[PDB]
């Protein structure tokens, strides 16, 4: 019947548990602020940033810090916690070759001065909850002209040292690893990185699984529980102190296509409530959704659109049944198992969990559908965080349940 029942490892505190990627340097005050609220309305703090080198020092020497400085005091102001990642070569440092069209898109010449830059920054702004190093080492869109374990090892173990000279306590993470980590040549970047002895320098792992469906790449194939349970199984052996994921997401953009399907605003709704269930009961310490905020033209066109929030800030479809789906659960979830059940479709997706008032929440879905029976219920309350729907349901001996293939929610004890 291929059902996939999940049961999480530990509690979730959502405040704690899920953040948000933002582009906040590309916004004034007044609307990063504004997205801020939106983010508070939600009960999340946690938020990812990229600092471009090339971007910030103009010249050897020379920083232009203005606005990070505003951005980095509003977000204390504001009191959230936030992971910063340094990103790219600064021209004077780059191993571009002569009249490279991407100069930045090659790793530093010497990883000492890049660990330098990341001691500066962590003096200049105490109140980051976190520092990233680099990004995406296995995509060769990050680090040319091939990727480079040894390479991306020097520079995260001079990081790391850089990093605890300033702040011993202060979490260090390595680079979110695109997708799974999986490299062009076969190998993957985690597995690489562990023959070269990685774990001594005790850095936060992560990696960002982007996949076409919630559950998978193919409708016959969801095997994404068990890739995600796979690797983290893996970090788990290989003592990782924590494991998050710094990616994950989907664009409602129209086209035309670029590698992820068109799916639109309720697509995006639908996918990331979908992925955020199996997510939030899978070893994660922490992830980020991927985006805060729709993007102008400075974005490509698919990566304009994968916002919670439009580029007024008001609430794309998926805001809105993000903001339903955690009013249900509640601000913390307890891992618990579903109801007993009767005739659940085959491929059906079941996570079990009890709220702060005691009541248990089943969220679950299929691809398939058709009714359940929960023999032993005889009340309980159906929502649907898409529409909006809440039904009460009644039960002499035992309730109905439909299934869609959409997540939705059951409050039951």
């Amino acid at each position: 019947s291929e059902i996939q029942v999940l049961k999480a490892p530990r509690a979730v505190v959502w405040k704690d548990f899920l953040g948000v990627n933002a582009q906040f340097l590309w916004f004034s005050p007044e609307r990063y602020n504004k997205q801020i609220d939106r983010l508070q309305d939600l009960g999340l703090e946690w938020v990812r940033l990229d600092l471009h080198w090339d971007r910030l020092e103009t010249a050897e020497d020379q920083y232009q810090l203005a606005s990070l400085d505003q951005l980095v005091k509003d977000l204390e102001a504001r009191q959230l916690k936030s992971v910063f990642y340094l990103v790219g070569s600064a021209r004077f440092i780059t191993t571009a070759p002569f009249y490279s069209p991407f100069q930045d898109q090659y790793p530093p010449r010497d990883p000492e001065v890049f660990a330098r830059r990341m001691a500066m920054l962590s003096q200049r702004y105490p109140s980051v909850a976190a520092w990233q190093v680099w990004n995406e080492p296995n995509l060769i869109g990050f680090w040319r002209p091939k990727a480079d374990p040894e390479g991306y090892a020097k520079l995260l173990q001079a990081s790391t040292i850089a990093l605890r000279m300033v702040d011993p306590e202060k979490p260090v993470v390595s680079a979110g690893m695109a997708f799974f980590s999986e490299m062009p040549d076969g190998r993957t970047m985690f597995d690489a990185l562990g023959h070269l002895g990685v774990e001594s320098l005790g850095t936060i792992a992560t990696y960002h699984p982007y996949t076409q469906l919630p559950e998978g790449n193919y409708p016959w194939n969801l095997d994404f529980v068990s890739h995600a349970n796979q690797i983290n199984r893996a970090l788990r052996n290989a003592g990782v102190p924590a494991i998050w994921s710094t990616e994950w997401g989907w664009s409602a953009y129209k086209g035309p296509k670029e590698l992820q399907d068109i799916i639109g605003v309720e697509g995006q709704a639908d996918y990331v409530l979908r992925r955020l269930a199996l997510m939030s009961a899978l070893d994660y310490d922490r992830i980020f959704l991927f985006t805060l905020s729709d993007l102008d033209q400075r974005a490509s066109v698919r990566d304009r659109d994968y916002g919670l929030l439009d580029l007024d800030a008001n609430p794309k479809p998926v805001y809105l049944a993000l903001q339903r789906f955690l009013k249900v659960t509640g601000p913390k979830l307890r891992p618990a198992d579903p109801p007993v059940t009767e005739d659940l479709p085959d491929g059906s997706f079941s996570i079990g969990w009890t709220r702060e008032d005691g009541r248990n929440v089943w969220l679950f879905w299929s691809a398939r559908g058709g009714n359940v029976r929960l023999p032993k219920l005889k009340e309980a309350t159906l929502h649907d965080p898409l529409s909006g729907k809440v039904t009460p349901l009644s039960g002499s001996d035992g309730l109905e349940v439909p299934v869609k293939s959409s997540l939705q929610m059951l409050v039951w004890e």
